[PDB]
C-alpha cells in the first residue's frame, strides 16, 4: 500500500556527474565515455567558442581534474572530448521525450548531486521544477532494466520560477532560447491522461467514493475538459489507459464521467491519495510500475 | 526557485543492498563491511508469525541456512546473531562499496529518503517523514521488507530505519538499524493499529516560511499569539503542540524573513480557521508537514525574494 511520487535510483547517474568551469562561470556536466556535455551558456556561440582553447576548460571528478583534448557544439549543447574515460559510466541512450511524460532529476551545484526528485514535462514544455543558481547542467532520465536514458539538461529559470532545458542533443523544450530575453512560459494545461491513471490507483489502493454509475462518450468528456484547461483526451490515450481499466473493471469513459463530475463539483472536503488536487504527474505506466514492483 | 519533496541521491545505498533468502522467504538486506543486517522475521513462516519464537527458531538454523545474493554473486555466510528485531548475518567478504555510515535512532517529525527494494534491487526511491505515532506512510509492496531510511548529510550516511511490515490501514512500521522498533509495534501478526496520527507543527511552519521565502505572503496576518493559545488552537485540528525547542529550532527561518514563530503561529491560526479559499501554498492546496526546518534551509535559498 502508498503512493509516493517515486524517482529511480540515482546511482548510475551519480557516477557521471562532473563540474565544469569556464572562465567566471560554473556549472554541472554529464561525463559518458571520454566526452562531457554541459550547457553551451558556459562560455553568437560559434563566435565566443572558436576564441577559447581546451584549456580554457576546466573540468572536476570529485577530486581529480579531467584535462579536455577537444571541444564541439550540437545544437544548445557543449561537447568536452577529455582525456579519460569515464569508468561508472552506465548503458544509455539519449530519448527525447514527449510533454505529459515523467522523469527523475538529479540536482547538482559544483559537480556533486545534492537530491532527485521526480516530475513531468508539461504541456507548455517547462519543468516545475526545485532548482537554485549552480543546477545548470543537472540532468533528468528514465530507468528501463540497466538502461539509463537521458531525457532533459537544465538550462535555466524563467520569471515564473519554472524550468526549461534541452534534450542530451542540445534541442530545447518549448520555444526557449538560450540568453538573456523576454520570455515567458505558455499557459499551462492538466495532463488529462495522467489525472486518471492516478485515479485508476486510487482505486487500486481503495479509494472509491469518487467513482459513479455513469459512463460517457470520448467527444462530450473533451468538450467539458477543454473547459477546465485539460489537455485533449485521445484515443490512444484511452488504449494506453487499458491495463488499468481491466484490472480496477472501470472502463476509461466510465473513468472520464468521475473526472467530469470531480471538475463541475470539486472534492467537497474530500482527498484521493492524500490530496485535495486533481495530480497529473503520473503516467499510466508509473501506476503499474509502483502498483506492481519493478526493479533496476 | 521551487520547493519539490526531494529525495538524497540513492547511490551510496544502492551499492549496499542485497537479496536474502531463507526457506521459503526472500527479503532484502544492507550488507556494510561484512555483515549483512535483516529484519528477523526472514527466518519465519506465516503460521510462526502469530506467536513466534525468535530464539527457538533461530537455534535451530546454521550459517548455510541462509541464502544471500550481491547482484549475480553468491555471499557465504560465516555466522550470525540476533540483535532486537535484527538478524545480523556475517558474511566472508567485506562490501567494497560501503560508504561512510552511522546507525542514528531518529525522533517523529524527522524526515529521511527511502530506497525501495524487492529481491536486493532497488526499484525507487522516495522521501518522507516519521509520523508522530511512529508509523511511515509509505509505497511498499510483499517483498519490500528489508528496505532502508536514510540521510546524506555531508558525505555520510545515516541510516535510521529498516522496513519490517504493513499495518491494516496501509501505514508501515519498521525499526532502527539496532533492531528497536519505532512505535509500540511488534513483528508479530497481532491486533496492532496504528495511533491517532497528528499534524508536525513546528514542520508546516518551517514550510511556511519555505513559502515566504520564495515569495509568497497572502496567509500572513496582523496578529501573534502566546505559545499557550496556540496550542490550546491547535490542538483541536489534532496539531503536535509546539514546545519552546520548536521555538528555538525555527529561529534562524524567523530571522531570514523578518516574521517571528509566534507571529508565522498566528498565521497559522488563522489558515486553520479559514482553509485557503481556492488558493494554494508552494503549489499544495493542503498544509504540508514533511519538510523540517533543517530541509527548508538546506533546500531553499538563503536570500528572500
Ligand atoms: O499480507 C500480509 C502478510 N504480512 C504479515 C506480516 C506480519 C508481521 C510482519 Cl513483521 C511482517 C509481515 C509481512 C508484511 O507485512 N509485509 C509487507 C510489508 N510492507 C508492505 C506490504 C504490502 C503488502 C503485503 C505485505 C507487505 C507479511 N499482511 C499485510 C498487511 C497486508
Ligand atoms: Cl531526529
Amino acid at each position: 500500500s502508498g503512493f509516493r511520487k517515486m524517482a529511480f535510483p540515482s546511482g548510475k547517474v551519480e557516477g557521471c556527474m562532473v563540474q565544469v568551469t569556464c572562465g567566471t562561470t560554473t556549472l554541472n556536466g554529464l561525463w559518458l565515455d571520454d566526452v562531457v556535455y554541459c550547457p553551451r551558456h558556459v562560455i553568437n556561440y560559434e563566435d565566443l567558442l572558436i576564441r577559447k582553447s581546451n584549456h580554457n576548460f576546466l573540468v572536476q571528478a570529485g577530486n581529480v581534474q579531467l584535462r579536455v583534448i577537444g571541444h564541439s557544439m550540437q545544437n544548445c549543447v557543449l561537447k568536452l572530448k577529455v582525456d579519460t574515460a569515464n569508468p561508472k559510466t552506465p548503458k544509455y541512450k539519449f530519448v527525447r521525450i514527449q510533454p505529459g511524460q515523467t522523469f527523475s532529476v538529479l540536482a547538482c551545484y559544483n559537480g556533486s548531486p545534492s537530491g532527485v526528485y521526480q516530475c513531468a514535462m508539461r504541456p507548455n514544455f517547462t519543468i516545475k521544477g526545485s532548482f537554485l543558481n549552480g543546477s545548470c547542467g543537472s540532468v533528468g532520465f528514465n530507468i528501463d532494466y540497466d538502461c539509463v536514458s537521458f531525457c532533459y539538461m537544465h538550462h535555466m529559470e524563467l520569471p515564473t520560477g519554472v524550468h526549461a532545458g534541452t534534450d542530451l542533443e542540445g534541442n530545447f523544450y518549448g520555444p526557449f532560447v538560450d540568453r538573456q530575453t523576454a520570455q515567458a512560459a505558455g499557459t499551462d494545461t492538466t495532463i488529462t491522461v495522467n489525472v486518471l491513471a492516478w485515479l485508476y490507483a486510487a482505486v487500486i489502493n481503495g479509494d472509491r467514493w469518487f467513482l459513479n454509475r455513469f459512463t460517457t462518450t470520448l467527444n462530450d468528456f473533451n468538450l467539458v475538459a477543454m473547459k477546465y484547461n485539460y489537455e485533449p483526451l485521445t484515443q490512444d490515450h484511452v488504449d494506453i489507459l487499458g491495463p488499468l481499466s481491466a484490472q480496477t473493471g472501470i472502463a476509461v469513459l466510465d473513468m472520464c464521467a468521475s473526472l467530469k463530475e470531480l471538475l463541475q463539483n470539486g472534492m467537497n472536503g474530500r482527498t484521493i491519495l492524500g490530496s485535495a488536487l486533481l495530480e497529473d504527474e503520473f503516467t499510466p505506466f508509473d501506476v503499474v510500475r509502483q502498483c506492481s514492483g519493478v526493479t533496476f
